[PDB]
């Protein structure tokens, strides 16, 4: 699809078995999921922006759905107010930015 | 252009006749920029980033340029962790998301 920026670029994508609204995020570096479970081992991180930084769990290697494309990668799970899909994984369903 | 995102989707802008770098965020409602002088009033803006809120310092109608591309609107000025081109001006120059 081709979306426009009049909006915020939510889609739906699955993950570890839910449902969830995700923004299609190209100043991420990564994603990053609102609290919830993902099976594996994850080890503690640091991000920040404007406001200031959160802690998150790092999962490697999660499965992703996005409009109907898989791709795998890193997921970073912590108090994130806005799920958001970044660049790890957008580059995998090949999003690219165009004008 | 088409730009990927395997790294940082950053440009050049130029903005008070100077040059700057600054990324392309799609996961941005507007357009952020560093610390500078710019013409007329401005009035208070709070943005919500990831780790929280900020009062930033809003102008409207500033001319600015986006790689190559001339735009003119609203610029926010604050603590950024790097300038930002966020949805509001991202529209302006016809910039859209494609997979
Ligand atoms: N309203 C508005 O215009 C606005 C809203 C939010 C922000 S934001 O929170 O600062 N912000 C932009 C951002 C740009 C660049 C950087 C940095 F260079 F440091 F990596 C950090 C942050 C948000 C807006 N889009 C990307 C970023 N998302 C939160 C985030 C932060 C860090 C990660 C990580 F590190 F995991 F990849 C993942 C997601 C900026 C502007
Ligand atoms: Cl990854
Ligand atoms: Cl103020
Ligand atoms: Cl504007």
């Amino acid at each position: 699809p081709q979306i426009t920026l009049w909006k915020r670029p939510l889609v739906t994508i699955k993950i570890g078995g839910q449902l969830k609204e995700a923004l299609l995020d190209t100043g991420a570096d990564d994603t990053v999921i609102e609290e919830m479970s993902l099976p594996g081992r994850w080890k503690p991180k640091m991000i920040g922006g404007i406001g200031g930084f959160i802690k998150v769990r790092q999962y490697d290697q999660i499965i992703i759905e996005i409009c109907g494309h898989k791709a795998i990668g890193t997921v970073l799970v912590g108090p994130t107010p806005v799920n958001i899909i970044g660049r790890n994984l957008l580059t995998q369903i090949g999003c690219t930015l165009n004008f």
